[PDB]
RNA sequence: CAUUCUCUCAUAGGGAUAACGGUGUGGCCUUCUACCUGUUAUAAUGGGUCUUCAGUUGUAAUUCGUUGCAACUGACGGGGGGGUGGUGUCAAAGCCGUUUCAACCAAGUGGUAACUUACUUUUACUUGGGUUUAUACCGUGGAAAAGCCUGGGCUUUUUUGUU
RNA sequence: CAUUCUCUCAUAGGGAUAACGGUGUGGCCUUCUACCUGUUAUAAUGGGUCUUCAGUUGUAAUUCGUUGCAACUGACGGGGGGGUGGUGUCAAAGCCGUUUCAACCAAGUGGUAACUUACUACUUGGGUUUAUACCGUGGAAAAGCCUGGGCUUUUUUGUU
DNA sequence: AAAA
DNA sequence: AAAA
């Protein structure tokens, strides 16, 4: 019957999913097995296969014996489910790192009840999306994080002055009360059928406070808490820009941000969502680099890994030191760390000016941020010679990063810091009993390296130039103004 | 090439639907011709199929000519375009009727243009969509008329006294600057290719004011004029909808809506399109039915064939027209028309109380307005019985009505209409010489005639039975809880 | 000037091809209808019944938000013109009947009929999806007849292929 | 406790099952290119070159928005510590060099190392099959334990 | 998920 | 197209 079919349909493609990310994960460790022994020789640690651990908690988790007799479990779902006795099986809650804010609450629910939550949650998305506010880039299918920061760029860019406000709610999902919500059904012209609300109320019945962590109807729910908030906001003719419980609101007047501000503490005063002041930086104004302020003032904001200023978007200072651990590590990984061991047994010493473990971290450090796309690729792309180009590195998950200057500044870093970890490569080498220092990576000078490894060519390809932040900006931006930010984030659903 | 098969893909679809819909419309004629011969009998008209004038006008215009050749015409498009030389042919202008305003001019573009018109509309909105304002629900896939009227009755409902003002520009297409238009495309994050923007200069370029009337291009860029109004208006606070030109503005307070008037006549001065006078009712005030007001009140308002008070929401009283229009005439033309001829040879007289006219009649009633469903379904459906019913009739464009008594006032009205065509039937009947007064449809009152309408059976089927509204709209209330408006609608598109 | 296939100097021009595309009805599969009752060895099949909403009562749960069940009550087919009765008041209005006229707009017009391949125009749609017997459509093929020009061509009917 | 197929009392329980699912590399088709130069009867293949942005100049169209073309100019790889020189000043700051240290965080810490199956969102344009090879389960061999057949560990084969 |  |  329908019900039952949508719910084995649902079932079966979210098991063949995580079975296919399986297979992935253990093939593609066999790879790095395969390429580890040949980088540490006698030294490398021998292939670790991990299953998760709550596949051993209960059967339905595991994927492959939901995939053994879906049939069944989705009929009786579906019989549970006309009967109104369904109840979704406790799920795994392990303690996720939050050392920002201590610990959080996770939850891994089983593979049949999280497919029943995610099929509920897209019919709920469905029939209701066109009454959240276009602010509400939280989850969502229609909208992204990468609309509301270009939204909030134009903006900021427009005027000179901005009042903000930013908040963060504690432990957000976890106290949403249950009346305020079971109130929130039958408001805005929301079209929730018996079917949704049963299950709904399913999901909730375990807890008294606060919605699950961890699951698809969650998503529904956090945003169809926040409506009255965001009608408000709206209302108050303030412009502002939610993101879960990250909210930003900025005018250009004192008296709206103050009454956003009251806006926000009635919401959570109705809902019981107190603000955490940590989080919560208060009321600020945005002004220019340079211009005298009255009030506790701020040149930039962040914004989920954005730092907005009034000219220029740019990578959150967090998320750059981010990337230069991912470099750093890829180069200490590939040329330092092997030489740190007590025999190099097994391992290539560079020779006859072939470093091969600098060609690996190259390219690795390329695929890191290009994906894999040579400077010639980028360059005919923009030069209009080739109109396919796929964005998919660190690069992609910032499309709107207009900042030269700071990408300026990270590619000279990446030059310094190779041109560091070869030296200190040198020094090992020489400290093993190979003097390499006349050879080719190593005699580079800092200024030189970027031009001889361009220059350099390995089977008719350019394998060695050093990658650039600043062309796959300039690819970022064309790609942006002939494909559209739905191109550029295509493949990379920000699930940040 | 990929340019050059979007093109070919792009017209041969369009091609195909064309000829689909010719083929469609010449077995439907030769079905109606022959359902007429056995209606009019003797006096029947013969069969005249109508190619569509312009068709000789140009080949270009023949969808059985593009599909000829469309491999052809798709290379030259390409190359043309390529070459920064593509100009779109002249399209065919036809007087289209608008009595409530005069004449309107539309405009059929040839086949190939109007492909490539459609698909850079495609491509522009969906790289664009997210930038136009929510409450624009003119010539979008993913908003349309009837979220604008939940929205407004929502809102209206929440509060009991409303300032609205209704504004219509007085030729939007025909008269917006090309300096304006040119000059928004770098603005609001817009994301405009080169070669969209030259496209959109071809559409532009035989004109010196004014966007075309007929394309989809002219529908984008309707929907990309007006953004800088949509966000003064969104920035002051009021809750407007805007359709097209038809602008629709409602706030709690006298100084927004007039600071809204305002924003409408600069935004008028500065893009050229004045407002219409005799179109736009200006500032009003939506009240109760009873309640005193202090300047010019209104106690409902009319939006896109709605007619949407504070309490509910109902059919516009031109639109009841038009189906009370439909209704008759189908009585007239199934019951009175063919006895009004000078001769009835070939004409079946109904006989042992059988007339199969009335029946015809009675079926294609139900077919305009329930589509074909017997009561049986929907009651089916209304209990639960049943999960599947399809919603295409008159009222599958009205899904939001809420008025029970409009319907059941219509409801009446449909089965006084039927007591009195037949009283006439009848009268003619003997008039002709035949006396059928004691037979089954005639012999009837007007308080018996939907009972023992309903307790007729012919075929192991009720036929007979009148339709009524209030169960097709108690059907489209659970159709939106279980569905939602999308999908009450997905077959019955409103769009204009 | 095949709407089919193909070629190219490719939004145009050649070639050969007689099918190309589409509709109503029916069969098969696939869901999708509670109950009652016809006919057969228990399944087809025929004839019927009900489904909704609101309130109250009682009842069973509820994680107390809410929900199910049972019984009653209520709602569930417009308006206008004319005649007339009862009720209502001091007299009315009003309310409740009953009779008569009508295709609708028209509860209207200065006036009142027509129309659906219509009308205008924000304005307008037809059966749940595939699978093939018979019916049959647009245009193009051919076979016949006719009526014109020329001495083969044009036009009109019929037939056949698509079928 | 096949992750395969099948049955049902169907979020659980049976049956037989030897394949099931997936990865890297290659081939093939189909696109995503300009230019110069190697080799062959004119096409493959090998090796190189450039592509961007802004301004100015002049030119050609423009439906006056703008666009094209040509030539120049300019931009196009961080920061910190130490030494040292020149410039700057009344003296400085500053600016311009040059030399040296460092894997990153670190322009930092009370202190400086470690780490990627980690810590707290991604890996090559899409299908099509030679060889390589993976998870889990069957097999066949060996071994090491219990029992007198079972358990455990390795090797081989089917997927392949 | 609209032009024409 | 949307989370564990
Ligand atoms: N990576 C994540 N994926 C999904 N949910 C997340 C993630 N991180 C946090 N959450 C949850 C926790 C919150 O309910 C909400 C995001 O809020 P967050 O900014 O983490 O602060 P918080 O609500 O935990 O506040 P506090 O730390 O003060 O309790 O979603
Ligand atoms: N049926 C239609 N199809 C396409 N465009 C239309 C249609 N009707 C109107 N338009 C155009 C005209 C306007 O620019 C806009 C809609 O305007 P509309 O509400 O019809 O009034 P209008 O602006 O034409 O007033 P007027 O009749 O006085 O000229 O789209
Ligand atoms: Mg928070
Ligand atoms: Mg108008
Ligand atoms: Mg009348
Ligand atoms: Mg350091």
């Amino acid at each position: 019957m329908k019900l039952e079919q949508q719910i084995q349909r649902v079932i079966l493609e979210e098991a063949k999913a995580l079975i296919k990310d399986y297979h992935e994960y253990h093939n593609r460790v066999h790879l790095e097995s395969v390429r580890n022994k040949k980088r540490l020789g006698d030294s490398a640690p021998d292939k670790k296969i991990h299953r998760p651990n709550y596949w051993s908690f209960d059967k339905k988790f595991d994927p492959f014996y939901v995939k053994s007799n879906y049939k069944s479990i989705a009929r009786s779902i579906a019989n549970k489910i006309e009967n109104r006795t369904y109840l979704p099986n406790e799920p795994f809650t392990k303690d996720v790192p939050k050392p920002d804010g201590g610990i959080r609450k996770v939850s891994i629910y089983q593979i049949p009840d999280a497919a029943i939550s995610k099929l509920f949650f897209n019919r709920l998305l469905a029939k209701n999306r066109h009454r959240f506010s276009s602010f509400s880039y939280a989850y969502r299918n229609d909208r992204n994080v990468h609309f509301a920061i270009q939204d909030i760029s134009v903006d900021l860019k427009k005027n000179e002055r901005t009042f903000l406000a930013e908040f963060d709610f504690s432990d957000f999902f976890g106290s949403i009360s249950h009346s305020f919500l079971n109130e929130q059904f039958n408001e805005n012209g929301f079209y929730i059928s018996p079917e949704e609300k049963f299950i709904i109320r399913s999901f909730l019945r375990e807890r008294k406070v606060g919605i699950p962590q961890g699951t698809s109807i969650s998503l529904f729910l956090a945003n169809l808490t926040c409506w009255k908030l965001d009608q408000d906001l709206e209302r108050e003719g303030v412009k502002f820009s939610r993101y879960a419980d990250d909210t930003i609101i900025w005018s250009q007047e004192y008296s709206k941000i103050c009454n956003a501000f009251n806006i926000i503490t009635n919401f959570s005063k109705s809902a019981g969502i107190k603000i955490n002041p940590k989080k919560s930086e208060g009321i600020s104004l945005l002004t220019k680099k340079g211009l005298p302020s009255e009030i506790t003032s701020k040149n930039n904001l962040d914004f989920l890994g954005y730092t907005l200023s009034v000219e220029n978007v740019s990578i959150k200072e967090k998320s750059v030191k981010k990337i230069k651990k991912q470099i750093s590590y890829i180069l200490y990984r590939n040329l330092i760390q092997p030489l740190k061991k007590t025999s190099l047994a097994g391992q290539t010493i560079p020779a006859n000016d072939r470093d091969k473990n600098f060609l690996i971290a190259i390219c690795e450090i390329r695929r890191y941020m290009y994906g894999g796309l040579s400077k010639s690729q980028i360059k005919d792309y923009l030069s209009g010679r080739s109109n396919r180009l796929y964005f998919k590195g660190i690069m992609s998950f910032y499309p709107l990063v207009n900042d030269v200057e700071q990408l300026k500044q990270l590619d000279g870093w990446i030059v310094s810091v190779i041109y560091r970890a070869l030296k200190l490569r040198c020094q090992l080498l020489s400290k093993w009993g190979y003097n390499r220092s006349h050879n080719f990576p190593f005699i580079l000078d800092r200024e030189d390296i970027v031009d001889k490894c361009s220059k350099k060519t390995i089977a008719g390809r350019k394998l060695f130039e050093i990658p650039s932040f600043l062309l796959i900006h300039k690819a970022l931006q064309k790609g942006l103004q002939e494909s559209g930010i739905e191109k550029i984030m295509n493949p990379q659903s920000l699930n940040y």
